[PDB]
């Protein structure tokens, strides 16, 4: 049971938790109200199980990529935001946040992986996939290492993987199409493939974790690494001189990050409907709430037009939108999460030598992606 004069608020670790409480303290000064911030693990796996029972957190943050399954399962409040508050948002962040026809959750920032150099090690980064082989065993010489990602979650793969041809559902009318899955088709084969060439030549390793990575980028032992904003923090913590720019380019083509919207939705079952609403649209969705997130792990782009005017500045913030217009905004329909779980099998495999690119990536279209959406939506 959620209690009623209070806000829970999930988030994930990896975002400016702490900046979200100090708009959580300036609500509390103005209203009374307390506000907890929390950033439990596997969050976007444990508020579809503790929502749907009793009850979970009154207001969720994630990308809107999932939010689609949870509108489906009924789990959040239809938001009501009127047409004056809309337009100090960007209408393609709306966008994102709409499905089948009704908006279901508040449209924070815009992520956008990107190429994070280190300009010490790299004064001047490869524009290509095909360049990085080369630069690892002249790097390797020196002890250190040319690029490392996390190679356990596919949003980081995923541009690779589309810049040839990839993507997951087709659009359409539209209007995305579960049946069309751009998934074994040569643009997904070609940028696996390459992928798994480099973990068979030792330039990267199919066990790299977000961890690991990041704290071989700021301990200055890679030249080079994928992620996306929330990470800057830290590196500037590091004191690792280092630059934000364009993804390398596969056949010529740009690299294709699946683009991201955090989002936050209100719980159906919290009893706080309006706190909530009041939070989001008069304390966060303010040039000063915003600030205080940022300041914490910087958001990227953020949806609030007079806020990402000063944003649009930072030389690192033009880089993730040169990425983000490169690549695609993520369907939010429900079957992104059958979607995301089966890549996920797929890539780990193939990058293990379990299986080949051919192989890992035939499962995949052929019975995977199907067998988990109807797991998903049976029950488990
Ligand atoms: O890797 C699958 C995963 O990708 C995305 O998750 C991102 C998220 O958008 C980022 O904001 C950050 O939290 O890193 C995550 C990668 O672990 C999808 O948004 C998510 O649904 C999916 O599980």
């Amino acid at each position: 049971k959620i209690e009623e004069g209070k806000l829970v608020i999930w988030i994930n670790g990896d975002k400016g938790y702490n900046g979200l409480a100090e708009v959580g303290k300036k609500f509390e000064k103005d209203t009374g109200i307390k506000v907890t911030v929390e950033h439990p693990d596997k969050l976007e796996e444990k508020f579809p199980q503790v929502a749907a029972t009793g009850d979970g957190p009154d207001i969720i943050f994630w990308a809107h990529d999932r939010f689609g399954g949870y509108a489906q399962s009924g789990l959040l409040a239809e938001i009501t935001p009127d047409k004056a508050f809309q337009d100090k948002l960007y209408p393609f962040t709306w966008d994102a946040v709409r499905y089948n026809g009704k908006l279901i959750a508040y449209p924070i920032a815009v992520e956008a992986l990107s190429l994070i150099y280190n300009k010490d090690l790299l004064p001047n980064p490869p524009k290509t996939w095909e360049e990085i082989p080369a630069l690892d065993k002249e790097l390797k010489a020196k002890g250190k290492s040319a690029l490392m990602f996390n190679l356990q979650e596919p949003y980081f793969t995923w541009p690779l993987i589309a810049a040839d041809g990839g993507y997951a559902f087709k659009y359409e009318n539209g209007k995305y199409d579960i049946k069309d899955v751009g998934v074994d088709n040569a643009g997904a084969k070609a940028g696996l493939t390459f992928l798994v060439d480099l973990i068979k030549n030792k330039h990267m390793n199919a066990d790299t974790d977000y961890s690991i990575a990041e704290a071989a980028f700021n301990k200055g032992e890679t030249a080079m690494t994928i992620n996306g904003p929330w990470a800057w923090s830290n590196i500037d913590t590091s004191k690792v001189n280092y630059g934000v720019t364009v993804l390398p380019t596969f056949k010529g083509q740009p690299s294709k990050p699946f683009v991201g919207v955090l989002s936050a939705g209100i719980n159906a079952a919290s009893p706080n409907k309006e706190l909530a609403k009041e939070f989001l649209e008069n304390y966060l969705l303010t040039d000063e709430g915003l600030e205080a997130v940022n300041k914490d792990k910087p958001l990227g782009a953020v949806a609030l037009k007079s806020y990402e005017e000063e944003l649009a500045k930072d030389p690192r913030i033009a880089a993730t939108m040169e990425n983000a217009q490169k690549g695609e905004i993520m369907p939010n329909i429900p079957q992104m999460s059958a979607f995301w779980y089966a890549v996920r099998t797929a890539v780990i495999n193939a990058a293990s030598g379990r299986q080949t690119v051919d192989e890992a990536l035939k499962d995949l279209k052929e019975k995977r992606i199907t067998n988990t959406e109807a797991a998903i939506a049976t029950g488990k």
